[PDB]
């Protein structure tokens, strides 16, 4: 079994001229009938700013406004034209409900973080420890499931939670059931609680994800559903990051039939790239990860705004061949200005390696 994977951004086919959107959905579906990946992961939601901040999606739903109704007919034609299973890309938490639905304000609390500023989480992450929150995050995933037909699902990398969160009131309830003190500053004060603490809430976020999972298979009418989640890389490298990201590379194993993880040094700010992906490997190899682990690569330079050569992504290819990590894909596919070199890429994309 071998996975080749591409994501790709409804963001870069919408457009308010609906001839155009149709010109760029176009030229999408050529490029996925020539690469054939095994999955397209396809975003769900609407991140035009690229600040994290989702106040539409691309679905009819009840909770949030819809941008274009688009994710259905770019899976059907991916699914029928180019051939490849399709995936719902949608984040976890980051909703951002308009006033008045019964979820609004009820975000991931910090102990430490003010307004106006950020960490590596989003400041709009509902809190999966509000019910009223879970409940409407339910929902979304429901009435993604009537909306559309695809195959699996990616959970967002936007599901962290760090050593400060999450400090609201419910989620301080929810600790005292796992027998910890409802006092962050008393957990973390506490090696050996502090630990418990991180575990736990690692294993919480994971639930929920089953808990999503759950809704949509039902109305998928498929137990077949297959998931997926985004894993950053620090908890992979340097497992005591884990208490700040909320995530971990085994239980992530353990739970996920992939994990997608974010393979991506220049991101990182790697010093020695070759050196950091073959320790990144390494690392994914001694959890005996690599059968299900897919190392998403990046395929553009998101901070300098300017895509990675071609060859610079096929010699990461390559590398991760060598290494015996055969299941990978890259993020994301800029098909207007035809990067990355399809082309060039065929050979080490094709399911046939």
């Amino acid at each position: 079994p071998i996975e080749r994977i591409v994501q790709v951004d409804l963001d870069y086919i919408y457009d308010p001229d609906p001839e155009q959107q149709n010109r760029n959905l176009g030229q999408l579906i050529d490029r996925m009938k020539d690469l054939a990946p095994s999955a397209v992961y396809l975003q769900a939601f609407a991140d035009p700013k690229g600040d994290g901040d989702i106040t539409e999606v691309y679905f009819p739903n009840r909770h949030l406004p819809m941008r274009a109704d688009l994710f259905n007919r770019v899976a059907w034609q991916l699914k029928t034209r180019a051939g490849v299973m399709v995936y719902a890309w949608l984040p976890v938490l980051t909703f951002s409900v308009p006033p008045g639905n019964p979820a609004y304000g009820k975000v991931v609390q910090s102990t430490t973080r003010k307004p106006g500023e950020r960490g590596l989480g989003s400041p709009t992450r509902l809190s999966p420890f509000h019910p009223d929150a879970h409940r409407v995050i339910s929902e979304i995933y429901e009435d993604l499931a009537k909306a559309a037909h695809f195959d699996g699902l990616l959970f967002h990398d936007d599901a962290v939670l760090d050593d400060t969160e999450d400090s609201s009131p419910e989620a301080l309830a929810t600790y005292q059931g796992w027998g910890l003190p409802p006092d962050i500053a008393a957990i973390r004060a506490d090696p050996k609680l502090a630990q418990q603490w991180s575990k736990g809430k690692i294993r919480y976020l994971i639930d929920f994800t089953m808990h999503l999972r759950h809704i949509v298979s039902g109305y998928q009418n498929d137990r077949d559903m297959v998931v997926a989640r985004n894993l950053y890389a620090q908890p992979v490298l340097d497992p005591v990051s884990e208490a700040w990201y909320g995530q971990s590379l085994p239980e992530f194993l353990k739970s996920y039939d992939f994990v997608a993880l974010m393979a991506m040094p220049n991101m990182e700010g790697a010093a020695r790239p070759e050196q950091w992906m073959r320790q990144l490997v390494a690392a994914v190899a001694r959890q005996k990860g690599l059968d299900r682990t897919i190392f998403e690569l990046q395929a553009r330079d998101w901070r300098v705004g300017k895509p990675i050569d071609t060859e610079i992504l096929r010699r990461q290819m390559v590398q991760l061949r060598s290494l015996g990590a055969i299941n990978y894909g890259y993020y994301p596919d800029d098909f207007i200005a035809n990067h990355p070199d399809a082309e060039a890429l065929r050979d080490v994309m094709s399911l046939k390696s």
